[PDB]
């Protein structure tokens, strides 16, 4: 079957563990809860396709970062830091993955809330730029999370 190799990125505590935890288990984590693995291996069927996902859900960092195939770029709305983060962790992946087009997805995460700081229009505008989807998710609620991660295996196969 098809292997796919994911790696979630960005500031902390936007999210990267809960979205993984939440595809990878179907559970919400919160305050107290386990986020020390930083790798999970799940068999799932997209598009008629059986898959193999690796997902390295990042805090010999660099060796892993380098093989990954597609990457999970994630700021949380409602911390300005993060989506201005963003820039920098896309020229990173851009770098050790050496090329201009690289399977990225740009996430914003925690759209469960209430009050918000980064407006999905400039997310949307950044995205453009870049040339890559803009999906907005939950991991509390579960919106957009099985979007954003079969989003990025889609555009490993379109590379
Ligand atoms: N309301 C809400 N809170 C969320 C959401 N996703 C994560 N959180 C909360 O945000 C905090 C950090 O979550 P976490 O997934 O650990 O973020 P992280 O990016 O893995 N942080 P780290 O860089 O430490 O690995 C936790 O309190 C978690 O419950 C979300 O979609 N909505
Ligand atoms: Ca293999
Ligand atoms: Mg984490």
């Amino acid at each position: 079957m098809t292997e796919y190799k994911l790696v979630v990125v960005g500031a902390g505590d936007v999210g990267k563990s809960a979205l993984t935890i939440q595809l990878i288990q179907n559970h919400f984590v919160d305050e107290y809860d386990p986020t020390i693995e930083d790798s999970y291996r799940k068999q799932v069927v997209i598009d008629g396709e059986t898959c193999l996902l690796d997902i390295l859900d990042t805090a010999m960092r660099d060796q892993y970062m380098r093989t990954g195939e597609g990457f999970l770029c994630v700021f949380a709305i409602n911390n300005t830091k993060s989506f201005e983060d963003i820039h920098q962790y896309r020229e990173q992946i851009k770098r050790v993955k050496d090329s201009d087009d690289v399977p990225m997805v740009l996430v914003g995460n925690k759209c469960d809330l209430a009050a918000r700081t980064v407006e999905s229009r400039q997310a949307q505008d950044l995205a453009r730029s870049y040339g890559i989807p803009y999906i907005e998710t939950s991991a509390k609620t579960r919106q957009g999370v099985e979007d954003a991660f079969y989003t990025l295996v889609r555009e490993i196969r379109q590379h």
